[PDB]
C-alpha cells in the first residue's frame, strides 16, 4: 500500500509512528538515540538507531523506499534543516517537518518542506480559546470567519427546546448535534430536549456564535 | 479574569502569546531569564521565578489567579511539584501539560484539574491525515461519531451535492463546500463541487471511510 | 560603503581588520564579549550581539548596510539563521562563509549572494603546491586556461628568454621574472633567468605541465 | 611516488587530502576523532585513528616514511605545536603547518615548522579586496607593489577595443585576456571587442591598476 518513516521519536514523532502502526501501516521509526529506538520497537513496523543528518546512513535505511518521511524534531534547528534539505535531494515525494518557530518554518520551507507543521503553538491558541471561553469544549475552523464549535450547554439552557430557542432564524447559525449523558443525536430535529452539561455542536460565523454565547447562555 | 503561564515552552508560550493578543490578563512566568525577557512584549506581565518554590510563587501573588497553566513538559519533577504548590495553595484551575502515561498519573493523583497531552494528541491527528491522505482536519464529537473536512478528488469534479448523495446512501450528510476559498455554509442540492474543494462531512467514523473509499 | 562583519573567526576578524585598515566603515558584531574587545581597535565599531535574534540586528541598525558578511562557518544553525534574517530585512549583499556542501545548498536556497569556503579553496591550492613543487602561486582564468608562478630550477639558471621559448614551443607565454626581488614586467627577449627566480607564465593548464616536465 | 600525510582532517586539512586523492597521490589521512577518519575512509589512500601529540602512535603510522606532513590543527595550539615538533624530532623533511594567529605562527617558526599557512587570515585579505573594489573579480600578487587582477567589466567599456582604450600607453599596464560569455582569448591582440560583464586580466603596478579602474571603468 503506503510506507512511512518517522525520524525523531520525540512526543510528537513518536505519536505518530504509534498511532500509524496501531491503524497497521508500514512505519520505520528512527532515532539518533538508542534508548528512543528501543523503546519504540514494539510500537513500530520497524526501529533503528540512525543519524538523518549523515547521507550514507540514510540510504542504509533505504530511505528512497518511502512515499511519506516525517522529520519530527523540533528543538534541533540544524538536525532538522539538514535532514529535510537531504529527504529532498534524495527525492521524497512527501516530507513533513516539525518546526519550532517562525524562522526555523522559513527555512524548510526555502528548501522545500512538502508541509510544515507547529503542533505546540496550534495546540496553544485551541487551547486558549478554551480557557477565554470557558463554554467551548472543542472546536474546527473551515476558514477564518466560519467555525464548527462544540459546546458545553449551561443551566441556562437546561430543558430547553430547538423549535423553541432557534439559532438559524436568530443568530445565523445552525445546531448540528446533541450529546446527553453520552447519547448522540446527528441533525437533531426540533424540538429536541438540552439538559444541563449537554455537548451541543453549532455551526455559522465565529462571531455569530460568540453572540449566541452572550445572549444564549 | 485572570490567567498565569508557568513554563514558556513552545506550548506554554502559545498560551500567554494568544490569551494576551485576546486581550485578557496573564502573568508569563519562567524560571529561565532570557524566556521572561523574550515574552515581555507578549504578555501582561512576564516574572523570572522558580515555580517550585512556594515564597517565590507567593512573591507573584499566584492565589490571585483564577487559571494557573503548568507547561512544563519535559521536567517531571518542576512539574508535580509546581502543581502540588497550586493545588494546596487552593488555586480553582489547574491546567498542567504532561509528558507521558506515568506523569499524566502523577498529576492526576496531586488534583491536576485538566490535564493535556499536546504532542500525543496532535500526534495522531496528523497520522490520520499522512495514512488517509484525503482528509485535512477533524473533529470527534465522541469515539465513534466525527467531523470530518475532505480534499475534494478527480473523483467528484463537477459532481452535483444531491446526485452524488452522501445522506441517502452512506448515513452522512455534508455541511459545508470550500470552492476557491468561498464557503457555501449548510448548501443547498443541487451544488458544483470542483476538484481540490474543501469537503465538511458528517457522521459515523466507518461510514465516511467507506464514502472515500467508494465515492472518492 | 558600510560593511558588517558578523562573527570575528580567524576569518571574519581578518575581513574586519582589513577592510578597517583600508579605511572604510566595517561594523565589528559576535555574540562573544571577549571577541568584540579584542577587535575593538581593529574596527570602526565593535558589538556584542546575537545575530540570529531579530530585535538585536535592528538594534545595530543592519539595514543600514550595503554589505553584510556573515563568517560563522561552525555553526551551521546561526549561520542559517543569521542569513535568513538578513535577506528577509533586504540587505542587499549578503556574503556568508560556508561549512560543507550541505551548509552551502541551505545558504543557496534561502538566498546568500555569496557564499565562500575559505578552507576547502585555499586547501585545493596549497594541495597544488604540495604535489607540484615547482608551483608557488597561481590564478585560474577558467576551468582550463591559468596563470602560474613558478620557482625556477638549476633545468634554467642563466638560460635567454627566446633561447628557451614557450611562445612557440609550449604555446604558452612568459609574463614576469623575480630575480633577487627585482621585478622585470612584460620582458622582452632575451632576459637573463637564474635558479630560484620567480617566473610567471600563462597558458593552458596542461601546457603549462608539459613545459614543466621538459623544460624544468 | 611522493608520499603525503594530512594529520588533521579540518575542513582544510579534509580538502587537502580531498585534492591529493583525487590527483592520486598516497595520502595518509590522521584524525583522533574517529567520526572524522571514517568519513574521509573513501577520500584517502588511508585513513587511520591516532593522537598526533603521542610519539609511539606516530611511529606506528610509520611517519617517518612521508616526504611531506601537513597538520592541519588549526583551533588547539598545544596540540598543533607538540605534533610538528615531534616530527621534526623525527626528521621528517616537510613538515608544513595551519596556524591560528600570529603568536602560533611564532612557536611554530621557532620549532622548525617547513612551511607556516594561515588559510582565513589570507582568505580574508583576498575577499575584503574584492569587497572593497566591487569590481576586482580575482587577483595574484607577484610582489608588494606588482599584481596580476581579473575585472569584471561595467557598461563604462561595453562594446570598447582594446588599442582604443589603450593601457600599455596610458596606464603603464598591460592587457593579459579577455573572457566574454565564457570563451577565452589569451594573448589578446589589438583591436578585439570587450563586452559589459567581460573578465578583463590586468597586469602591472597595483596603484596603475586602481587608477585605471577610477578613470576607465
Ligand atoms: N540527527 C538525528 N536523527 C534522528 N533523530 C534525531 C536526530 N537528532 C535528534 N533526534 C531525535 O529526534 C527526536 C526529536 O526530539 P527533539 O528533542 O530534538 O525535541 P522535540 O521535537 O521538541 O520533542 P517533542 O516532540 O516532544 O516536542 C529525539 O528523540 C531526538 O533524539
Ligand atoms: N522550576 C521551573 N519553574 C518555572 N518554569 C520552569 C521551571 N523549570 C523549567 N521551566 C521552564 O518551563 C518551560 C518548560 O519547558 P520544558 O522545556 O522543560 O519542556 P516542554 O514544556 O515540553 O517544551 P515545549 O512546550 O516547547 O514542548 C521551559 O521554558 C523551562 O525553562
Ligand atoms: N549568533 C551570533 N551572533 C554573532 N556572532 C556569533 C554568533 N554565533 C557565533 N558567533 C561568532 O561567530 C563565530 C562563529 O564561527 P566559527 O568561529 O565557530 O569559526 P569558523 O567560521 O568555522 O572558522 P574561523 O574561526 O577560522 O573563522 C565565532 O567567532 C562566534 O563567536
Ligand atoms: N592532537 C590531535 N591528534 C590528532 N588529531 C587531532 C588532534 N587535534 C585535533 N585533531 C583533529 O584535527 C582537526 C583539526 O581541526 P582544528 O579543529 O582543531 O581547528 P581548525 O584547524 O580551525 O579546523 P578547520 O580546518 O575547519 O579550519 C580536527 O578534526 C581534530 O579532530
Amino acid at each position: 500500500n503506503k510506507q512511512f518513516a518517522v525520524i525523531g521519536l520525540g512526543r510528537f514523532g513518536g505519536s505518530i509512528v504509534k498511532e500509524l502502526h496501531r491503524m497497521g501501516h508500514e512505519v520505520l521509526a528512527v532515532d539518533i538515540n538508542e534508548e528512543k529506538v528501543n523503546a519504540y520497537a514494539s510500537y513500530a513496523t520497524h526501529a533503528v538507531i540512525a543519524n538523518a543528518t549523515e547521507e550514507n546512513e540514510l540510504l542504509s535505511l533505504g530511505i528512497r523506499n518511502f512515499e511519506y518521511v516525517i522529520v519530527a524534531i523540533g528543538a534541533n534547528i540544524q538536525a532538522s534543516t539538514l535532514t529535510t534539505l537531504l529527504l529532498k535531494e534524495l527525492d521524497i515525494p512527501n516530507i513533513w517537518v516539525k518546526a519550532q518557530n517562525y524562522y526555523h518554518h522559513k527555512v524548510l520551507e526555502k528548501i522545500g518542506a512538502d508541509r510544515i507543521i507547529h503542533p505546540e503553538k496550534d495546540m496553544g491558541v485551541k487551547i486558549a480559546q478554551s480557557l477565554s471561553d470557558e463554554n467551548v469544549l472543542n472546536y474546527i475552523d473551515l476558514s477564518d470567519e466560519y467555525s464548527i464549535v462544540e459546546l458545553l450547554a449551561t443551566r441556562k439552557l437546561d430543558s430547553k427546546s430547538i423549535i423553541d430557542l432557534n439559532v438559524r432564524a436568530k443568530y445565523g447559525c445552525t445546531i448540528l448535534a446533541i450529546k446527553h449523558h453520552g447519547d448522540i443525536c446527528l441533525s437533531p430535529a426540533p424540538e429536541d430536549i438540552i439538559r444541563e452539561q449537554d455537548c451541543l455542536v453549532i455551526m455559522g460565523h465565529k462571531k455569530d456564535i460568540k453572540r449566541f454565547e452572550n445572549e444564549g447562555m
